[PDB]
């Protein structure tokens, strides 16, 4: 016998699943800062999702239910909770996927590390009634 077994399912399926910390590489500290950018910065949550879809947790129920009623702010943020699952072992695919869909972004953020920010949420354009 290569080990011995251990049950697990007394008590610990609640508990959420032990995340690899040592494989944590830096990499995945630049996407965690560039988190709020890319919710922020979202233009190709379709791209990165069929790339991911490709080879991922989730089937084509979580696909489909993030698909079924969901806006694209939303979808965004389904993505990146799968990439904090996944963890730096999805800093890859997330990487890969950027570097084919705009390889040109990759070489602003990793290369030049200096993210650009916008105001987006600022907006305006109240109008009851106009008539003057």
């Amino acid at each position: 016998g290569s080990h011995m077994l251990n049950a697990e399912d007394e008590k610990r399926e609640e508990e959420k699943e032990k995340q690899a910390e040592e494989m944590a590489s830096d990499d995945l500290s630049l996407i965690r800062k560039n988190r709020m950018a890319l919710f922020q910065q979202l233009t190709c949550v379709l791209p990165i999702l069929d790339n991911l879809l490709k080879a991922n947790v989730i089937n084509k129920q979580e696909h489909d239910i993030i698909k079924q009623k969901t806006q694209i702010p939303l979808q965004a943020r389904e993505l990146i909770d799968t990439i904090l699952v996944k963890g730096n072992a999805a800093a890859n695919i997330f990487k890969n996927c950027l570097k084919e869909i705009d390889s040109t972004l990759y070489k602003n953020l990793f290369v030049d590390k200096n993210m650009k920010y916008i105001p987006t949420e600022d907006v305006s354009g109240l109008s009851l009634e106009e008539q003057l």
